[PDB]
């Protein structure tokens, strides 16, 4: 909780659980209504926690070819120590960097275990991204 | 089978065995006759066994494959 009075709050917050959003309250500032946590999730947890192994080795192939995103390493060495799946799929799923539309539809979806699945997906789209930039890297100097 | 004050009769069955249905009778309500209550009992139980253990590995891989499904 820092104390910035200059037009700037910073306020840094660990969520608890997803809620559905009942209805809007016309502001400024705006209100909105919700449930209590989201605590039903799917089970087979420990294939989730096998996903949560591979999105580690997801992750790391991410970052460590990702080094233009200029994200550090210790986004990295926060995955160690991970008693819980929905967290590591989360803090994942935040730590790369997309569209925001993407990052909020990881939100959005109640599923424990499709976000995984679409969390991996969006990895391997931004790898496959970082691959033909250095592709047409080498092409456009070929082509110069 | 116990009473909710709510206005739902709760009320635990079990099946035992299967019966074999002769006629029906009009309704409301439904009434049946029992005729014999057929079920064989396990004979030569190796196979029986066998195939019990398959079907058992087969169902725990049926569980462990879950992922958009709910299965205690």
């Amino acid at each position: 909780a820092m104390r910035l009075p200059d037009g700037t709050l910073q306020v840094m917050v660990e969520a608890r659980a997803r809620a559905q959003v009942t209805d809007y309250i016309p502001g400024p500032y705006l209100r909105a209504r919700g449930e209590v946590f989201s605590e039903i999730f799917p089970i087979d947890e420990a294939v989730v926690r096998v996903l949560v192994e591979e999105l580690k080795e997801a992750f790391e192939k991410y970052v460590a070819n990702h080094k233009s995103l200029r994200l550090d390493r210790y986004q990295l060495e926060a995955v160690k120590g991970t008693s819980d799946p929905a967290m590591l799929a989360d803090t994942i799923a935040y730590h790369a960097t997309w569209t925001v539309a993407e990052k909020q539809e990881i939100l959005e979806l109640t599923d424990l275990e499709a976000r995984l699945k679409k969390v991996l997906g969006l990895l391997s789209r931004d790898l496959e991204r970082f691959e033909l930039d250095k592709r047409v890297a080498q092409r456009v100097k070929e082509q110069m």
